[PDB]
């Protein structure tokens, strides 16, 4: 199972509604999903050009995925992914 949090940058991106799915243990499927799941605006917002735009950290699992795999980073139950807002905000 994997868990994501949002905040009021990516609030009115994720309706303010946040949820676990299970089935997948890697971020492959569960940034190609969540991208989807919300839409492009999402991706760019939180990752525009490969790169944050205005300055979102995002952690997985207490570790930087790119630190070893990006979206092949493995995940399990227990791991948990955290979203955080930019310094400034927008």
């Amino acid at each position: 199972m994997v868990t994501v949090r949002y905040y009021a940058t990516l609030r009115p991106i994720t309706k303010k509604k946040e949820e676990t799915f299970n089935g997948i243990s890697k971020i492959s499927e569960l940034l190609e999903r969540l991208k989807v799941e919300y839409g492009s605006e999402f991706t760019k917002q939180m990752y525009d050009g490969n790169n944050l735009f205005k300055n979102v950290i995002i952690l997985v699992n207490g570790n930087n995925i790119t630190s070893m795999k990006g979206l092949d980073t493995e995940i399990k139950d227990d791991d948990k992914i955290d979203l955080f807002p930019p310094v400034a905000g927008g």
